[PDB]
């Protein structure tokens, strides 16, 4: 998939966010059953890298070209975009929570990490993608096809800077 399918780009996203979230999701236990062994600092730092660095830049593609562009074809999404707009602050705020249990596990491999900062970041992700993807798919029904051309154009640049 390419940026010239920018809703295919969005939803490949999402993938990797799935996958990542499956691995937060058994980390809690993996630490318990094998200790914060060399495979549990990689995933972690893995996965830091995703939402430390590309998954802004999914929101940023959301906020800024998507979103808006959807509304243009279909206002009707209104209420769900505010809503999905107000999520991605929650979403940041879940992450940073992560973030510091992954800082505590690099300092000291004995941390008992706090398992309901990994439950609850899974289920903003888990609660957030359900309401979103319909609007992808809205997307694909009513925006025309050169304006999502367009806007993928644009998406594709925010990668290089
Ligand atoms: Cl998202
Ligand atoms: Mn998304
Ligand atoms: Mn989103």
């Amino acid at each position: 998939v390419t940026f010239a399918e920018p809703i295919e780009m969005l939803y490949a996203c999402h993938g990797k966010v799935r996958r990542f979230c499956g691995q937060v999701a058994m980390l809690s236990d993996y630490i318990a059953e094998n200790g914060c062994n060399q495979i549990v600092l990689q995933t972690i730092r893995q996965i830091a890298q995703y939402f430390n660095v590309a998954a802004p830049l999914h929101h940023e593609d959301e906020e800024e070209n998507f979103f808006p562009l959807l509304l243009q074809y279909a206002p009707q999404a209104q209420e769900s975009v505010d809503e999905l707009l107000r999520q991605h602050i929650g979403l940041h705020d879940n992450w940073a929570a992560v973030s510091a249990e992954f800082a505590k596990l690099e300092a000291d491999n004995a941390y008992v990490p706090d398992e309901e900062a990994f439950k609850r970041f899974v289920a903003g992700y888990d609660v957030h993608l359900a309401i979103e993807e319909p609007l992808f798919d809205m997307g694909n029904t009513f925006i025309p096809k050169e304006k999502l051309t367009e806007i993928g154009e644009i998406m594709a640049a925010r990668r290089r800077k």
